[PDB]
């Protein structure tokens, strides 16, 4: 007659399995980032986190436990077998280590995609490892899930930056300032001049001068902005966290919840701006629970197009030259 | 005109003062996990941060604030000058780099030496604001932060054994298959090896386990529920030997806390007060007791029947903190 | 090619059921109330609306999809025919009038809950409709279900307002007051003056009195004041509903999350408290996935215990005589 | 001793003046759907309310504190008296009672006459928020018997007319109306009006996509988008006999902005003179800038020609109301 015994009385011992489970592979800085936006947002009921270095996936899995007065989720798990992370809704790739860097992670994925599948074969999969654009296309090989299920963290982050930027120089909260940023993730994304606008005001059609070299107030600046910061805060703290975390809980949150917002995640392009190969970038989509349902045919000008399609030569590249 | 100008007519551009503000003092681990847990929870209209590594603090910043999209906490400043903090409601201090193997001693002297230009500057620019010392020792520091900012008892708050029984909750839930939040159980005294897990209060829905289970707390309990208060302890050490340090977990309490207060919720913490004139304690200490928190910090405190035994660890602690106390130099 | 076809290009079509799908039967002032306060704590991802008033119903339903933009639910449907309630997680009950309140009630049911399992059989029952416990009785009894899963809001409201006029008196958040009514909701509760407690710090050890006629502070009076409060607030307003609500929502947060929370809500007692018939009556339930999974075995003084098995022979008595 | 001073041991007696304060006048089904958001929201620290049936108002007040467990907002007041409403940061002003026009407008101004000097007395410094019908005439009444400068004087205005538009078109393209972009301004209700050229999901134009959408010749008539959101607002009261919940939670999205000083941009009510060729004290929708301080800032959309005329008949025809009115 244990005191629980004492205090308690069982109605049933009917374990369940999670009806909400999210998993986390990786818990360096980005993939733990995710982890604590996630569990502040009250998305999953289990949270599994798993990674190759035992010690430090034990000590954040117990940190995080110990937060857990705080929070709604009420079973945190941890382990480098990935029996842990069964019956996961949702899996979330960050494991890397910031041409060789592919390869390098392509080998990577080799053990953890059919682990995962293994596992949780009905799971959307969420890439966020660099370089992302090409690592969704491994995954979405390896795994040999539908498109749909097979989502590129992409140009969010990038877009969230740009919204920052913006809404600095107007002096605007970011919800409210609208723009995209589309294509390959990094260095060579596109900033679509055409969809930047505050309450619907396109601010191409008031200023046609808009993100050109003619541009008496050089908005191009801000695009370049965006990836000059990303340098910069590498350069300043040694990492980014915070805003990849938080971005990447956004993401998760339409996907549970099965809102149908829209996001600029990476998704294969195949068939768009006349692209041939099997290769993912980043457009708007909409995000439900089976992940990529639809995504929005964004009228490009040629130029934009002409980026999208030297992005996804340079990635299709690279691709061919791949050994699964 | 400008692109601003044509798309915005401005009706006014006056004052633009905070009215929610926060600074965190340190960027460490500790740090950003308290600034992250406070931005999530919208509890700020702006926040502060402060450092005296200037290329670390800008990046953090920038990192918070390339997440704009995704929070309701409008501004976010950083510097290694105080005038960034001005105005804060609330003021919580993680700053002094984490112990190594050292000691308390060199522990207690370095931060004490950074909490002596930390604190002036604070009060300079927030003479109203709550203080929350999160540092360690954090029940000496906050003792430390009294004495310098020369602030009432009720805005001197220190973080003291509030993660303690959070952990404690959360080994009590593991055990009884209940969430931490209905298993109710008190550590108080002083923060980290030295607490007490008060066995009287320790209940779910009202039944006293102590009741119920009359060996629990003692050494002859045949199911050494004892273990969890040690459990407490241990986890601790374990999860620093693991990843290095402490964040997640502390930061996550540390935002609850800064939620009772800025929403002057009047929920009761264990929390580290000034507690001469309790316990036969007649010195100048802070220890954790249950309190009362809201917009004027700790408003009130709860007086704890305690067993002879509780009574005399805080005792001892009380003696063994105002041994250091009175050695320190002002 | 339509507009929609030339913004969005479809991956799939194919139409997912809902994965936290709460359904709220009755749509009077409780029903609503229940609703908006399950809206705003992003409970949900389908809510479906029920009555027999086909106007008020589909004017209920417009009035809350009006908000959409400011929720996150992102499917809120109605009707009179059950099949609008298919595949729900949880079932509230909320409809009745405001011994003829019993069988009247009872007749209502005898409809209502064959339809809820015809198109739910595994969801929760959460009765609110009173008189409670009887109806709560009455749901098992018609359902089929095991115990675990019907729930009845007991005596959760009654402990609530207890721990606002506890707050009151000792000026605390109700969260740092800790005190359980418990037994039959409303005029025959009893209050548990032995866990009413700030802190692990027992008010009945402190003050001997507490809860007796000898008490200088009447705190006999907090208790009475729960009664007397309910009244009160059908005087002055006609009705209730906040509260109500507030209650339903935090029960339904536990049971969607499975968060493992203790709640006083109504359950079969049979087998405690000498107790030997089949009735629903409040204790503290550990509440889940699975809706009461266990139970706390409050320890009650000897009158209290008497004060349950009245109740529970004076439910019977009414229940015995009852037709299904 | 008691038993609470046996408990607690005080530090001090408190108290400090309110720091996140919002009162609500009038708790009919607007200002308790309005009440019930912003208390689920954790926009304010105090909530007060205010109403001139005693009963009713007492009862409402109790039934919000009897649910105080599952609330982070410490204090709730009320009174016919506004003293209850000291030192509020937001007012919001949801009194009247539902509804010819001209009826419902001279009746309510005869309350604004009570009622808006009392919050001013108490609360100089507050922001307003008018909900009350006709909302865009009763916001200059609240502008010109307060005598607050223009940026505190905000109408709720077409915030729930555009929020219905978001919700019917997410309807038809199978999008969240977060993700659904469309500013409906003008004067709320009637005659309001639906800027086609903003309307977008993505940035992508939905005009410019379809230069047919919002015309006559429209074959999938989306112009019928707009009639429905109309059309919506009878049909509620028809079937129900009151809305409620969508209006609660529009005002909560501005409470929100308001107390959090976010600058977010919402489709607000505010003094229109100086636009549109509009030349009268007039308060009509545009996007409009809300924090701490207000309306600090307004967008200054583009519109059409016809769109342009549609503001300016709403802008005479109210000034003609406005200009007969007895204060
Ligand atoms: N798409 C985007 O917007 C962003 C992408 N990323 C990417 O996130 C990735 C990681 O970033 P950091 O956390 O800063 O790196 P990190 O070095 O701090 O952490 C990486 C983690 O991956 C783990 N790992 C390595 N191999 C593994 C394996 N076979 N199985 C399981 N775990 C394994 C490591 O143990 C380590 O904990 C990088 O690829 C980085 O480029 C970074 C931020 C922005
Ligand atoms: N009370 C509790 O339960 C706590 C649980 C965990 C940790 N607690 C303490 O937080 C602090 C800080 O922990 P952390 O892990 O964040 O230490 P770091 O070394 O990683 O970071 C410390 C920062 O402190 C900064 N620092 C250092 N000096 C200064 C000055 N003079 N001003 C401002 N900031 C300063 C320094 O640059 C670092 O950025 C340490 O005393 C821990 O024992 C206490
Ligand atoms: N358990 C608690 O703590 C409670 C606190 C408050 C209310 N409690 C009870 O909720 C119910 C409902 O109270 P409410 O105030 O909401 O009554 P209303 O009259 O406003 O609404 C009842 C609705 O119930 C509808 N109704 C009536 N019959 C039906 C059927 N057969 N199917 C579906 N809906 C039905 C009817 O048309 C109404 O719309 C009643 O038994 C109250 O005693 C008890
Ligand atoms: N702007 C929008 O989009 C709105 C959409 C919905 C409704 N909107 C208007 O809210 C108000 C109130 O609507 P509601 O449906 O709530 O009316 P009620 O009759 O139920 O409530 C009115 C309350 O107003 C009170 N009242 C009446 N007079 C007073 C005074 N003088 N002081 C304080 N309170 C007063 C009265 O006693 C009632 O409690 C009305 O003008 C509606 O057209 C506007
Ligand atoms: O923000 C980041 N930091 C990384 C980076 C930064 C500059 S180039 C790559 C990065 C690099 C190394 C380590 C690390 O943790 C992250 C990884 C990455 O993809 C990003 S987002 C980014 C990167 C470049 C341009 C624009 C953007 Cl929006
Ligand atoms: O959890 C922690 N980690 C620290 C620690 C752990 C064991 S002893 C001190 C710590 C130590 C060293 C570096 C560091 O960053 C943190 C600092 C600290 O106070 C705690 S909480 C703690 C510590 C000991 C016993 C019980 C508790 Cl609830
Ligand atoms: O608070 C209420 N109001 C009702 C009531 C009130 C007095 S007796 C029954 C009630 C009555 C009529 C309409 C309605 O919506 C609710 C229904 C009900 O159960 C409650 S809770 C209650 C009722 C009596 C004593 C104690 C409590 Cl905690
Ligand atoms: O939604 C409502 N209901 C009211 C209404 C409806 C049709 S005309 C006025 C209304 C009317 C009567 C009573 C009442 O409580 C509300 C009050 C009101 O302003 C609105 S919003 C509305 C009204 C007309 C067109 C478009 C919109 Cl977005």
């Amino acid at each position: 007659a244990t005191l629980k015994d004492q205090l308690i009385y069982n109605l049933l011992k009917e374990e369940q399995t999670p009806q909400n489970k999210i998993t986390v592979v990786g818990v360096g800085a980005v993939g733990m980032a995710c982890a604590i936006s996630i569990l502040m947002k009250d998305l999953a009921d289990e949270l599994a986190l798993v990674d190759v270095i035992e010690d430090k996936l034990k000590g954040e899995m117990m940190d995080l436990q110990h937060g857990s007065l705080f929070l709604r989720t009420p079973k945190i798990v941890s382990g480098k077998d990935y029996n842990v992370t069964a019956n996961s809704k949702l899996v979330i790739i960050t494991a890397g280590a910031r041409l060789n860097l592919v390869q390098r992670n392509v080998n990577i994925f080799k053990f953890i995609i059919p682990n995962v599948v293994k596992y949780s074969p009905n799971c959307k999969l969420l890439i966020v490892s660099n370089p992302v654009d090409i690592l969704t296309y491994v995954a979405w090989k390896i795994s040999g899930f539908p498109k749909n299920r097979v989502i590129g963290s992409g140009c969010n982050l990038d877009s969230a930056r740009f919204r920052y930027l913006m809404g600095e120089r107007l002096g605007v909260h970011p919800l409210s300032c609208h723009g995209w940023v589309l294509g390959e993730h990094g260095d060579s994304s596109v900033p679509v001049w055409s969809g930047m606008n505050v309450a619907g005001v396109s601010l191409k059609t008031l200023h046609p001068d808009l993100g050109t070299d003619k541009d008496k107030e050089q908005w191009k600046e801000v695009h370049k902005q965006v990836v000059e910061s990303a340098y910069e805060v590498i350069k300043l703290k040694g990492y980014t966290s915070w805003a990849i975390g938080l971005s990447v809980a956004d993401l998760a949150e339409s996907i549970m919840k099965n809102l149908r917002r829209v996001h600029p995640v990476s998704t294969m392009i195949k068939g768009l701006y006349g692209i041939k190969d099997d290769v993912f970038l980043s457009v708007p989509c909409i995000l439900g629970q089976n992940g990529i349902s639809d995504l929005v045919k964004v009228t490009l000008t040629s130029e934009e197009e002409a980026r999208l399609k030297k992005s996804a030569d340079t990635l299709w590249g690279i691709q061919k030259e791949l050994q699964f």
